[PDB]
């Protein structure tokens, strides 16, 4: 079982195990449109290659690996982090589609990308992978109450006052939408990335993108 997907004008191959019952061993439709929406703004502004010159990225809950291993794709050196059991797909995905990009643009720079094991609330997994960063980014990591808080000090963890936080998200209750909105809020400046800026095709009227600076 193994999904093809084009960013970048680039055919990447993402394994997944559809024989596990771990949420991460499937690719899940906000970390695509996460990509895709880099597709679209990576020519001018905060995604573009001079602007993520040095630039360090962190992905939590990556699963199969798709948002950060675009973001590399773009120039930003990225951590990509899931908890034990999802790190093996993590690190067969990262490398199999490393080695293609780069022997199919050889005297192109892209990002580093490096797997880490990161529990969310382990305080060792979070200063071992080297914070602070300048992106926090996590696609489809918010769907169970339990997880909101864990999830919330591991990006605060993470960052520094210049950070900037990105969230693909695939509403679900509207119990969990009202509670995490409401955490977000009390603990970032957010802003909800608009229709016209994800792409034609890889856009769910359920699936959204956020982007937050830390508060003042
Ligand atoms: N407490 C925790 N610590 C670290 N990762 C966690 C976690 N709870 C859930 N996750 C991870 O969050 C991911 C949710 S599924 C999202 C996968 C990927 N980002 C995508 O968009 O396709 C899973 O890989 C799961 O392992």
């Amino acid at each position: 079982c193994t999904v093809t997907i084009e960013v970048l004008g680039h055919e990447l191959d993402f394994a997944q195990d559809p024989n596990s019952k771990h949420l991460g061993t499937t690719v899940w439709d906000a970390s695509m449109v996460f990509a895709k929406y880099l597709g679209k703004n990576s020519r001018k502004g905060r995604f573009s290659s001079s602007k993520l010159k040095g630039k360090r990225a962190i992905e939590l809950g990556a699963g199969c690996g798709v948002a950060g291993f675009a973001l590399a794709m773009l120039g930003c050196d990225v951590v990509t982090t899931d908890q034990k059991e999802v790190l093996p797909l993590l690190k067969r995905n990262v490398e199999w589609n490393t080695s293609r990009i780069v022997q199919m643009n050889p005297g192109s720079a892209f990002g580093s990308l490096r797997v880490a094991e990161l529990d969310w609330g382990n305080e060792d997994h979070i200063t071992a992978v080297e914070p602070p960063f300048d992106y926090v980014i996590g696609t489809d990591v918010v769907y169970s109450e339990q997880l909101l808080e864990p999830l919330l000090r591991t990006i605060l963890a993470l960052s520094g006052p210049k950070t900037t936080v990105m969230l693909g998200y695939e509403i679900r209750s509207t119990v969990v939408h009202e509670k995490m909105l409401q955490m977000w809020k009390d603990n970032f400046e957010v802003k909800t990335i608009p229709r016209s800026k994800m792409d034609g095709e890889y856009q769910d009227p359920s699936i959204h993108l956020y982007i937050m600076a830390q508060k003042s």
